[PDB]
């Protein structure tokens, strides 16, 4: 996989769901972020940590943005962020 890791821990009402999707190719990314989007919408998922594993800095700041865009089109007020170097934490909190 080299270097990308899109890992989704959702907190729920007394579970955690862990799913992570360790992917190096293109578009399969984009795939999995429009059925992790309904996914998310779906199950109602209050205290979400997407944990993105990334290659570079670059690479790094445009996944840290398509998380932020994600996220505010379903509706989080508490987006938490820390970067582990290139491995970009979003904690968002209903």
């Amino acid at each position: 996989h080299m270097k990308v890791d899109i890992t989704i821990k959702i907190q729920r009402d007394g579970q955690e769901i862990e799913i992570d999707i360790r992917v190096s190719t293109g578009k399969e990314l984009e795939r999995a972020l429009q059925e992790l989007e309904k996914a998310l919408a779906r199950a109602g998922a209050r205290n979400v940590q997407i944990t993105i594993s990334a290659e570079n800095d670059e690479q790094a700041k445009e996944l840290l943005e398509l998380i932020a865009r994600l996220l505010q089109k379903l509706g989080y007020k508490d987006i938490n962020v820390r970067v582990n170097g290139t491995e970009v934490k979003i904690e968002v909190r209903v």
